């Protein structure tokens, strides 16, 4: 158990890179130039790299194909990560619905709400609103380890502490606030992301 | 850089409707996950008049930055896909509220075409695209196709003198107009990332 595993930051590094190079159709790579690629020391290439052994070697350079495949393993790439959804509004029913993330191993194994008029209805094919009081014991009970947050801003802080208190490990959120949990989050905001957009478009004038 | 006073803004805007007057660095830090340090850093670039005691002014702060990102400006929007995404960026009112306005939803299925997308607003056949972006003078456009026909749907909008590009579709986007991509999938895997990182 000698050469050392890559830290996080360097795996995802590798992996992003290493996906670029397979759609551009590129097959083989040498350190030299994940060197360039990545601006990073091409002999700390080789050295995280070395932690996939000859698997990772073809030719002169690396199997970007072997190494995209392994660093996504460590990655959890090959892992289905189970998911519910909180609020099965327009929102929390848009990701219900959304099948290609399912391709890419995300599965939404239940949705809560609690409106009396949702609860029981179909939010999307198989899938059936639950009593969002029962979140806390569905989480427990199903390992579920990813929460997405799809209510309002005046319950996201609420529900969110709900999901880590229940044993989730990462919250996807959609509501117009930033939470507040230890576990990490990611957001989601179509305002934000708009603002950014424009800000770039004004940038350009001169 | 941008993306870094959008997360400003979006969080001094709740402080502001939660009635915050003045927010520490540490606060900060803890909705916005970045360093106190860091904080403290990016927001000294509005020197004193940014500050509070030790603290910052949420006031002073959201109007300036506000300034900055042309928060006053309206742009007019058009969806090109009416499925899932579509459907769902058309029903998401807060946008509209916010000076991003749809006036447009587009697809090319004859079952979509003609029935509504949303209140007041019915699906028009993507045919018909370039004409109505052209002759509305529509700034973005926001792409909720999949990921195979997003490339020629970017360049039909760039054609018709789009400004700017909301992508929605799984892919990269080439065009020489400035894009934002929303990327559900890949927002879920950079969090599994993290996930993994704190269990080893």
């Amino acid at each position: 158990e000698k050469i050392p595993k890559p830290v996080s930051k360097r795996l995802v590094s590798y992996y992003m890179c290493l996906e670029r190079l397979l759609d551009e159709g590129v097959e083989v790579v040498s350190s030299e130039e994940l060197a360039r690629r990545l601006d990073l020391k091409a002999s700390q290439i080789r050295k995280d790299l070395s932690y996939f052994g000859e698997f990772g070697k073809r030719g002169v350079g690396y199997n970007v194909e072997h190494l995209y495949d392994a660093i996504g393993e460590i990655l959890g790439v090959k892992k289905e990560w189970k998911l519910v959804v909180v609020g099965a509004g327009n929102i929390g029913r848009a990701v219900a619905n959304y099948t290609v993330m399912k391709e890419k191993g995300f599965r939404i194994i239940g949705i809560f709400d609690s409106d009396p008029s949702k609860i029981g209805k179909e939010a999307a094919p198989g899938l059936t609103v639950s009593d969002v009081s029962e979140l806390e014991k569905f989480v427990e009970e199903h390992g579920v380890e990813i929460g997405v947050i799809a209510v309002p801003a005046e319950h996201a802080q609420e529900i969110a502490e709900r999901l880590e208190k229940a044993g989730i490990k990462g919250i996807l959120n959609f509501a117009p606030v930033k939470i507040k949990v230890s576990v990490p989050v990611e957001n989601i905001d179509i305002t934000a992301s708009l603002r950014v957009l424009t800000f770039e478009i004004v940038r350009r004038n001169s």
